[PDB]
């Protein structure tokens, strides 16, 4: 029971949201046909909440904690902690799970942990009778059981080392990628690990190779134990003294990396923070003849370890200690989605096109063109929606007009549609983002609308051939008022300062202005009749964007009726119009506005009879 | 050439939206290594634009219009179209096609077109000198140039079958089917075919079997010839005539199917329209003895078609007619990722999860209930939001108590900010769904919101202990109008009406008002201060909805206070007065109200100063 | 992060606010409105160019869905 680090009964608790590591996990779980999954939980110190993952094909929920001790209090059956925290956060978080009563194994991932930190977290797991398995470790697995975290990698190669059902080795090292190396090593030369752990490369582990030896020394399970150890440091020295005093009986085979060492300056720190020799006893050769000596099978390099496990597994099968059993069924598991599309095993089509921006590369592209581009260029506001609406580099006229048009109709005091309806929603005590559009909701053909009527109703007109005195009087016998004529209080002889800010830059800066020579024409015949009959701000508007359309050259007739027809232009009076939406939404907030109710006397209630609403 | 049908340079335009089959003809041309795609548009009678599809991994697009003269005006360069109209519509589209100068080959899909139609098309082909295939065919392929929609099936058995490049046998059969099964058959018993044509199983098709085979006569490329025909009709009999006058010299591999006609009912009409031996001449049998005697090479069966292939292509090779070919590079294209999905060779994982409705199966599922269920047992409005908002089977008053609240809350007359909203939103011509969001979006903490407000603090007061006059303290003592408390008009001597309905109906049929009960002792104090700070109708709501969830029993005081948090009481809110909202702005329109505009005289016009103005 | 942090820097360099007139425009949300102005011109460009293409309506694909209904039990009162 002891001797018993993880069984197909373990639960545990994953610290960190390290969603590769979780699905892992639960993959081994479902190709060793586990009853349950190993995760009772996660702990997410930014979050608590749900977390999905797969068992095979089909989707579970995992729980998801901020602390340890209340998932703790939540699963008291998990008593395993795989620790994905940094090495800021490594001692802090192993410690708080030690001192937790249902916590007996914690894992420690993180490389760069403070030997003094790990020394505290190794003397703290000894006075518990607690194990820790780490710092700077994959961890290690129970073949068939349980795995921790990402040791032994893919779940391709945990078929291909047939590690879904245990064998007889029970293996320890310091390094983890050489634990993964070592589990595919020993598959082929023996019937398998049962256990595998590695207890990182730090100067001082959580817990000495020793330790895991002793276990399965005690374990009936194993009848063949396996070590690769390294450098630097007196832990292998625990098992040669352990070997010496009979306290190992099973074969052990046995080698120590770093025989490279003396070649090189004695200066030479290793890739692992253990792996440097300071003393002779140290050095791997050292090591390795004191293996020798105490009785271990050991190799004559790296290159033959496979080979004396092969020597040593065989020897158990003529002494019938190992015996050969039948392979079980190979498991299965589909291939990841992401997987199949980044390996071009699949092609997905796409569901929408994309033709204005792309921010997928290196850098943000408006219509093709490089933001850094846009900017080091000065195109301003104007060629930005220049870009991103019409997909031209417009020239500099037409990109000013454009902010021109933004700064006119930015804002026409609180009393009209879409001012007043922000300003209500904002009495309302509603968010900036919900009155700006209980406002936008406003624009249409009323309110906004007479400048996309004007560019439809003077550009057909003036195409069409129809002689100014013609257009208004079909406009009169039709009896429609023309779109974008007239005024309440601007005339000929006090006009509308809007108009003419936007007539004065069109007719000294646009190439041509058909539609505003025939416009001007039109409104002399208006105002021929009442001299409120002017050229308003929205007609002002659709007609010159016509000319601007025309004067850019790269607009057929068809790509013109198209923009009149999309209504660009009412998105040109929503973006500029919401400017002074903003403004009057913030201005309640700053002057602490309260609820407004429609006065009672406005209203005239009309209500229909008992007669009236009779069915009959 | 005139005995040319396709060739890699061959364009086409595809008449109906098939989608699948437009990608098939794609995927050919890739495999093919062709230049270009084979398909110059899509003819599509519902839509003019574009279609997106691949070329290989590429996406490519694809245009889209509504007629064939546009079409063939657009694309002059085109000579083929693949039509896919219906039974209904071959006819009109087929001879639309053929009055086009640029078409010359029509390929008629449908199966079902009447034999007259059939004879005006095929004799309409002819007069112009152009091509009908089918009607009721796949139509055909030229191997390694151009397919016709989705002759050959999948790019599997395009490989397969090795159909990326051509053979030396020219086919000829009356089955689609048959045609890919044929093209399995010829790749295995010679160098494969260069074309196969399936001329459909009508009694009158557009095409005779001996139009492909004289074409087939007159190619060099083509060293041999094979057909496959079926009982009915004298079509074979042409060929035969042809092999008779020495108008086919190249050998020639003849099956007639329909042997086991004499052994069943003369009356048995077989698959195709033209599958049925009127005479004796029309039998399987008297073909198959006519093909021998003329000097084709005739098999004992169709077991052994493939056999009479192998030896006709065999005697090629010992005279050196035929040439031997290096096989090309074997092409590849990915799964599509639907097939990869639907085979479970992958897993994806979803984005979102749903737990109220699920419409995926045979019949909509409203929180796991069948939608016929809710309907059936006349769970009714207040049953459905139970499902669907609460995951829920109420009981029958708290059901009831959820459109009783409905009805209340439904209008407040036009004057309360969402109707007013809206209101302005449909004079200004809005549509009604504008004009409802431009209303809803004032729903929050001043309008609506004090419902939510009420069971909070009350929830709150009666929770922590707090008897009902230290909660009217403690909020007098931090400036905190007690939410759901005070009238305008109302008081104790003249009660609010929607009130006194909700607190009756809770009063008779609640199984619990204990917060009622509280809200009702707090309402003595409030009122022995001034008479109209009776509980309104916002605080009704608030606090029953407490009680109504507290007499379900299935939730926990966590649930109710989540219940709260989330704001389901705004949304009971929101779909009530959405019912008045919508009233007033269909009320404004049958009206024919104009634009509104704030009266000025209401607005105080209070501008800074040029020095508030300034940045210092 | 940049925009939030240097719109603070901006309003100290004009002199003219105070440390509460600064807190005031961070609490009411001028900066979300200053990004809500900016967007909507992206905003515009993207439902423009759908129009353009003639995208058809959107149904988001029924395997992005996990659909977990609750049990006849789960949805009792009691
Ligand atoms: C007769 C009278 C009522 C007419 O009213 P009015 O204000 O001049 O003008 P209307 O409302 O008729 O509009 C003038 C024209 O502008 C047109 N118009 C208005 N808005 C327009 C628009 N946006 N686009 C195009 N045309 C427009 C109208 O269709 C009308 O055209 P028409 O004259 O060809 O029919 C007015 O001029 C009057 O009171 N005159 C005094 C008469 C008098 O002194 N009599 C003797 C008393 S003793
Ligand atoms: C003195 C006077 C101005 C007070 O005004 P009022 O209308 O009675 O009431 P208030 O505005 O103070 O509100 C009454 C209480 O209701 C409370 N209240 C209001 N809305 C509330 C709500 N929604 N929930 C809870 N409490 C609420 C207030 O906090 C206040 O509490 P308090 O009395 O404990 O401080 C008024 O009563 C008056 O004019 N009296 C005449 C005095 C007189 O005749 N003098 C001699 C002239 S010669």
């Amino acid at each position: 029971k002891d001797y018993v680090l993880f069984d197909i009964n373990t639960k545990a608790f994953v610290y960190g949201y390290q969603t590769n590591a979780i699905q892992r996990m639960l993959d081994f779980d479902y190709v060793c046909k586990r009853s349950s999954p190993s995760i009772s939980a996660i702990i997410n110190p930014s979050r608590a909440g749900i977390h999905k993952a797969f068992w095979g094909t089909k989707e579970i929920i995992l729980p998801m904690y901020k602390t340890i001790p209340l998932a703790a209090l939540a699963y008291p059956e998990a008593d395993v902690m795989v620790n994905f925290a940094s090495h800021r956060s490594a001692f802090e978080t192993t410690m708080e799970a030690l001192k937790e009563d249902t916590i007996r194994i914690v894992a420690v991932i993180a490389e760069g942990v403070p030997e003094r930190q790990s020394r505290v977290m190794a003397a703290t797991a000894r006075k518990l009778d607690k194990i820790v398995i780490g710092p700077a470790t994959v961890g290690g697995m129970t073949a068939g059981a349980f795995r921790i975290g990402n040791t032994a990698g893919t779940i391709e190669n945990i078929i291909a080392s047939k590690l879904y059902r245990p064998g007889c080795v029970g293996f320890v090292s310091k390094s983890g990628g050489m634990l993964n190396e070592a589990f595919n090593i020993i598959s082929r030369n023996s019937d398998g690990i049962y256990e595998g752990v590695a207890i990182g490369g730090d100067r001082y582990p959580g817990s000495n190779m020793l330790d895991h030896i002793l276990r399965y020394e005690r374990n009936p399970a194993i009848k063949m134990i396996a070590c690769l150890g390294e450098l630097g440091g007196e832990d292998e020295y625990m098992i040669i003294q352990a070997l010496k005093e009979k306290k190992i009986t099973k074969p052990l085979v046995a080698w120590v990396t770093g025989t490279c060492s003396p070649y090189l300056p004695a200066s030479v720190q290793f890739g692992h923070a253990g792996a440097k020799a300071n003393t002779e006893k140290e050095t791997a050769q050292a090591k390795n003849d004191a293996f020798r000596q105490a009785g271990a099978y050991v190799p004559r390099s790296f290159d033959d370890y496979g080979e004396m496990v092969r020597q040593v597994y065989d020897m158990l099968l003529t002494r019938g200690i190992v015996q050969k059993f039948d392979e079980p069924e190979v498991p299965r598991i589909p291939t990841d989605y992401s997987k199949a599309l980044a390996t071009g095993d699949i092609r997905k089509p796409t569901t929408f096109i994309c033709t204005i921006s792309d921010d997928s590369g290196e850098e943000l592209l408006y219509a093709g063109k490089k933001l850094s581009d846009v900017l080091d260029r000065k195109m301003g506001i104007g060629g930005v929606i220049g870009l991103l609406w019409f997909k031209k580099e417009l020239p500099e006229y037409a990109a000013h007009f454009i902010e021109l048009v933004i700064q006119i109709v930015a804002d026409h005091g609180p009393a009209v549609s879409g001012a007043h309806n922000a300003i209500v929603a904002s009495c309302a005590g509603k968010d900036l983002i919900s009155s700006l559009c209980s406002g936008l909701l406003t624009i249409g053909p009323r309110f906004g609308g007479a400048i996309d009527d004007a560019a439809r109703e003077f550009k057909r007109a003036q195409e069409t051939g129809l002689a100014p005195e013609q257009f208004v009087g079909e406009m009169k016998k039709k009896g429609i008022n023309i779109p974008g004529i007239g005024h309440k209080i601007k005339s000929v002889k006090n006009p509308d300062k809007r108009v003419q800010l936007l007539i004065s830059y069109a007719r000294a800066n646009f190439p041509s202005t058909e539609l505003l020579n025939y416009a001007l024409q039109v409104e002399e015949l208006t105002t021929a009749k009442k001299g409120n009959l002017i050229l308003n701000v929205d007609g002002c508007i659709g007609i010159l964007f016509i000319d601007l359309m025309s004067s850019c050259g790269a607009f057929s007739k068809e790509e013109i009726d198209e923009v009149v027809r999309l209504g660009y232009l009412n998105g040109l009076f929503a973006l500029g119009r919401s400017i002074g939406l903003i403004g009057h939404i913030l201005d309640q907030k700053r002057l602490g506005s309260r609820l407004y109710r429609h006065p009672a006397e406005d209203i005239a209630y009309m209500m229909p009879s008992e007669e009236e609403i009779q069915c009959k």
